[PDB]
């Protein structure tokens, strides 16, 4: 392939970096870059917690550990997500609530209190996926899950770099989570950050981060806990990509602007929140596609595996576009319609299966020049005409 | 500190295949290190399968999933161990029942008789712990686990290098589990090894070690699963420590000969089990100590946390040692005495609590020489006389 949605992006301080955990020789899940790694992401976030972890998945687990999440708890969560943001459910045995989104991808704000309204119990906790960089509409959730008693954990893991209103997103939730994957908008080859308000909290998840261990020489438990926690050699490539960070978020935002300057007149590209900033970790588009065809219902289901076929330009320009070696790949597909989850909630507007329909991820790499998004758009524009 | 467990040791070509890895740019837990780890672990072990994760905690949880293990189904587990080895049941909420160790430091062969006859409902599994790189008594372990129906799980997360009768321990359970973390033999700053006779069932840990995807473009979930897999650039590191792996075995062993050559006189060492060879990932030495003190019982108890005082010369070995700037630890502390397991059911014989009183871990470190040894060794004689 020559073109791949948002691929390593390495050249700063990587290296360099790891050769000095090599003569550290702290090759552990824990030292200096650990320990950097955690202090460049609560400089960049203002978080004043931050906890390196091996993936945002183990943050996201955490974080529902530590919210107190227990077995049958409700957990609301949004639907149009990737299942990592929701898997940590499944690990706790608590029970999901899945709301639809809104025009900015994320979860649709009276669905929210709707979802709220109806569940059986007081719901314990929300995830809340920033799908692709974008910001939730966050002065009214935060509100909602302040004024409902529900623990925001706002699953960042795309959205590193994004803001609302000048606060990172990630800041807002008692939980924030952000992911280092392997295709993130910066990467540690796999892992993440929980970040929080509550000092104890984090520590809290640290303690269970490395196995619940009491402070003393022998193994003495009161709890049970994981092995989460970062390697240092990894925390390394983390201090260098948060180097960039900025960086990336800028220009996957002139990436973005690129391909609404090139597809504009035959997509549409939903504007971010107003007094927000999306890190558009990856620039998608959707085809045939009017914003008035949104909330085209509001009803809640109980989960069913739904096969959704693709508007056909899409499958055409992902074929079209695999054939010259350019990856693109269809939106996420709703937990709503996925088969693990059935029997589970699910809150509808019509909206997350629109946008699986008619919408495309496209190349975002940061190492792509302004002449790559060109030719890479004049294909798109061949493909669907 | 100037000695410590069982430090990294590295100084082979780590670093140049971490630069092959960046080179590559699969800066992801996937790649051609990945699969070089992986290749090289059944090159050594003779397993046909391995599975390179995170972290052996990680693979112990696959294994347990993979082998059908749900909520409030029995598993088995050695009390003698680091919590690591049973906090994957802790995971699926399975009920875990502990079992006393025998002179190998390993579970006993008629305790565990004793403990399946008495289960409430046929055992599910077993994780065998290999303490400290001992093998346990594996042909009456594994016939037991045979005719009982029983999924043998070896952590082996301690004894990569071990053998039984010529078999790599790990090689014997429908699965085995390798550690890399950051004290073990050798290292990947983190990660671990799922190993097993079941190409499906591996691959099944596969499966769920990224997210459990349908192998499809878009997203696509019958299961839930896990962000469990090892990063390409731990893995290069990994490929590298293989490359030492038997020489880490064989000089491991040449310091605990070291050991007993002049501590010999006041320790006492047991053996390893004839026909086998442990990888003495920890050089331990028993102070004050006849074997005939063992096996005085045989009981069933509910857990209750229980304060083990050491023997005061090892309190005082510690303490002294400690003062010289060398590491020692007690061993480990039984889960049979741990708070976390409270009401959790246990069969003892006396041994795992008599070994935690005059025990302890001395340096083991490989790039320790004779002289090194020596001096500790003196220390030690200085402390307790
Ligand atoms: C391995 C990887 O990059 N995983 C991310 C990815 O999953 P998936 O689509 O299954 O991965 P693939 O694209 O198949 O992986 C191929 C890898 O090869 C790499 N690559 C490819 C070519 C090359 O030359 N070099 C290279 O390295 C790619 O950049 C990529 O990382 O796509 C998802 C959208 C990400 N989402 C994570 C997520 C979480 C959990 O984060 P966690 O992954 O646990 O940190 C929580 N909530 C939300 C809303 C999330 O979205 C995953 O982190
Ligand atoms: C981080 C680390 O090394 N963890 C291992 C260790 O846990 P713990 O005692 O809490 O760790 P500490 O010694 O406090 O960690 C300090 C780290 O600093 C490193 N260090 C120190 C000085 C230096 O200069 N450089 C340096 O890097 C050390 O080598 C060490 O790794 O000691 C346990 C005995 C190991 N056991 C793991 C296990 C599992 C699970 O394996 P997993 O860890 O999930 O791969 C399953 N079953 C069984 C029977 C197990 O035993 C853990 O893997």
């Amino acid at each position: 392939m020559r073109f791949f949605l948002s691929p390593p992006h390495m050249g700063g301080n990587e290296l360099k970096y790891i050769e000095e955990v090599f003569k550290s020789n702290y090759i552990a899940p824990l030292g200096e870059f650990v320990n950097r790694f955690e202090q460049s992401v609560k400089d960049y976030s203002k978080s004043e917690n931050a906890l390196a972890l091996n993936s945002a998945t183990a943050a996201l687990h955490l974080a529902l550990r530590v919210a107190g999440v227990k077995q049958d708890d409700i957990v609301l969560a949004s639907s149009f997500t990737f299942i990592a943001s929701v898997a940590p459910i499944c690990y706790l045995k608590a029970k999901p609530v899945f709301i639809d989104c809104d025009e900015t991808y994320n979860i649709d704000v009276d669905l929210l209190k709707l979802a709220i309204k109806e569940c059986e119990k007081k719901p314990k906790a929300l995830i809340l996926t920033h799908l692709y960089g974008n910001a939730a509409k966050m002065d009214e959730i935060v509100e909602i899950c302040k004024e409902n008693d529900i623990v925001l954990i706002e699953d960042a893991a795309e959205a590193l770099g994004s803001f609302y209103k000048n606060k990172a997103l990630g800041t807002f939730g008692e939980f924030g989570v952000y992911s280092y994957n392997g295709n993130a908008i910066i990467t540690t080859s796999g892992g993440g950050m929980l970040i929080g308000k509550n000092k104890e909290k984090i520590e809290k998840a640290r303690f269970y981060s490395t196995q619940a261990r009491e402070n003393c020489l022998h193994y003495e438990h009161l709890d049970y806990g994981y092995n989460y926690r970062l390697s240092n050699v990894l925390g390394a490539i983390g201090v260098a990509q948060m180097e960039v960070l900025e960086q990336r978020v800028l220009k996957k935002r002139e990436i973005y602007e690129w391909y609404k300057e090139f597809l504009g007149e035959y997509f549409s590209f939903l504007d971010e929140l107003e007094n927000s900033r999306s890190n558009r970790w990856l620039s998608t588009a959707l085809i045939n596609f009017d914003k008035n065809e949104l909330n085209s219902c509001q009803k809640d289901i109980n989960i069913s595996q739904k096969n959704i076929t693709l508007h056909p330009k899409i499958s055409k320009l992902i074929e079209d576009l695999k054939n010259k070696q350019i990856e693109t790949r269809p939106l996420w597909k709703t937990m709503h319609a996925q088969e693990v989850f059935k029997g589970a909630k699910a809150y509808l507007n019509g909206n997350s299966e629109l946008f699986f329909q008619k919408g495309i991820c496209l190349p975002s790499g940061t190492a792509m020049s302004k002449d790559d998004v060109y030719e890479i758009s004049k294909l798109i524009l061949k493909s669907i005409k």
